[PDB]
């Protein structure tokens, strides 16, 4: 399966509150968010999907993602629901998980539009080459 | 020199505002906030500074710094002046960077960047850390 980097990052809007987490080699931030008015640029790096909240800045180098998996965990006694965003290293560069309100209380309608992306993309999927 | 960079971390309260940036091999994530009410704990992979806001959860391995560096830089957009903590790791590379929060551009807070000089003085351009202690 191959599908537009871009469409995919704009369709997490649909998944409502997010945790986005993003790991260096010593450090993780885990900001609380929703996924929405997205806006891209191309430098020499690379091109970029960007994103301006209150709180917290986000911008994903969309040509060094090699591939993106959907995967769910255990928390208290409830289900995680992550999107992992992998490099040509095999690593995350990029976790979203469903944010939940109060332990294991997600929105209404949350946990569906995550299985909605994932039967829409996919398991596991590559993107497409990346043109903005 | 060398010095702790837990006290180093505790001393960043008086730093205001700041925006904490983690990047990845493909993204980056910059978050407003203090760096206050800082709680350390000793992880399996070793002892990490953390801090638990409402909107951002932060975790920092302090074993894996291997030197800090302090950074007036421009930005980009703007073309106002940058004031940066870089925390770089055995590969020189910069694990976080704390940066000034500026409100408008350039525009700190009252005493701000003044302090930021004064814990580049204390602490010096460059310094790396003791063995992690809490
Ligand atoms: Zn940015
Ligand atoms: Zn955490």
């Amino acid at each position: 399966m191959s599908h537009s980097l871009k469409d995919f990052l704009e369709a997490c809007e649909t998944l409502g509150t997010l945790r986005l987490i993003v790991t260096s080699s010593a450090a993780v931030l885990e900001a609380r968010g929703k996924i929405e008015k997205l806006f891209y640029a191309e430098l020499a790096k690379g091109k970029y999907a960007n994103m301006h909240t209150e709180g917290f800045e986000f911008h994903l180098n969309m040509e060094k993602i090699t591939q993106v998996k959907f995967e769910t965990g255990e928390a208290g006694n409830f289900t995680t629901y992550a999107i992992r965003f992998l490099d040509e290293k095999q690593e995350s560069a990029l976790s979203l998980f469903l944010q939940w309100g109060k332990p294991g209380e997600y929105e209404p309608g949350q946990v569906e539009a995550w299985h909605t992306l994932k039967e829409k993309y996919g398991e596991v999927w590559e993107p497409l080459p990346v043109q903005l």
